[PDB]
């Protein structure tokens, strides 16, 4: 019933919208759900043979050209972003009184949003030696991610760390529906057109979180307020990494961007 009945409607809109959740990484990570282990990438081979069947099954991989390692993995970087980027929109459409906002408004939230939500989802599919892809079947060392050239291996890392310490947290999919829908509702964006009505609902998500979080973990006493700081960490994360992509594209010119990555980092910060 209501802040119960709300934290339950945001659940299930985002069990509909991401088909790989903690409970399922989880899963196979510890080696549940398993049997057969997820496929390695940590070296430049076994990215091939990944690409080639055992991950990703397509005869030509439909990224753009690439001549070296640290790009063709940037490339899957940006794959994967923009596949989330898609369910978080969508994900948006079951926030109460979201698509009634202007346009330009849902637009500059999510625009202004989604990578603050990419990064804490990412923590769900993370452990301290790598991260799950492409639902599971395949494996990403975390040292392999680091031996790319800078910038590359430079943009991974800080996400990767605040995933790895979000960890920390125990939050599961239920606390996570909450905590990306407030992270959405954000009423500082740049350019916001109608604070008042972005922030009375941000207060509604707010308001079931505090209260689903206190009903999910009855004894973690100051999980709330940690996750409120979290925020604060994730618009550092995306401050640097606007920055990042603005240097990306000044020095690392034959590197494609995702044109929807591109319409995100337009005039960013
Ligand atoms: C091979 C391989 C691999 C591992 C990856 C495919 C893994 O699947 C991706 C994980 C990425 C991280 C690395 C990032 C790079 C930023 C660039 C794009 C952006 O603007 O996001 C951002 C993080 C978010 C997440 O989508």
């Amino acid at each position: 019933a209501d802040l119960k009945a709300f934290s339950k409607h945001i659940y299930n809109a985002y069990l509909k919208n991401f088909n790989m959740t903690k409970k399922k990484a989880r899963s196979i990570l510890t080696g549940k759900a398993s049997h057969t282990a997820p496929f390695v990438i940590h070296d430049i081979e076994t990215l091939w043979q990944a690409e080639k069947g055992l991950v990703w099954k397509q005869l030509v991989n439909g990224l753009p050209p690439y001549k070296e390692i640290s790009v063709h993995v940037f490339y899957r970087c940006q794959c994967t972003t923009v596949e989330t980027v898609r369910e978080l929109t969508e994900f948006a459409k079951s926030i109460p009184s979201f698509s009634s906002l202007f346009l330009n408004d849902q637009v500059t939230l999510l625009k202004y949003g989604v990578h603050e939500a990419i990064f804490a989802m990412l923590a769900s599919i993370v452990n301290k030696d790598g991260l799950l892809v492409a639902n599971g079947s395949g494996f990403v060392t975390r040292e392999f991610l680091r031996s790319l050239r800078k910038p590359f291996s430079d943009i991974i890392e800080p996400k990767f760390e605040f995933a790895v310490k979000f960890n920390a947290l125990e939050l599961d999919d239920s606390d996570l529906a909450l905590f990306i829908a407030a992270i959405i509702l954000c009423g500082d964006r740049p350019g916001l057109m109608n604070v008042p009505r972005v922030e009375a609902i941000q207060d509604t998500i707010l308001r079931a979180l505090e209260f689903h979080l206190q009903a999910n973990h009855p004894d973690a006493q100051y999980l709330f307020p940690k996750l409120l700081q979290k925020m604060a960490d994730l618009r550092q994360l995306v401050t640097e990494h606007a920055q990042m992509m603005q240097r990306i594209k000044k020095t690392e010119t034959e590197t494609s961007l995702h044109p929807l990555l591109q319409e995100i980092y337009k005039d960013m910060y």
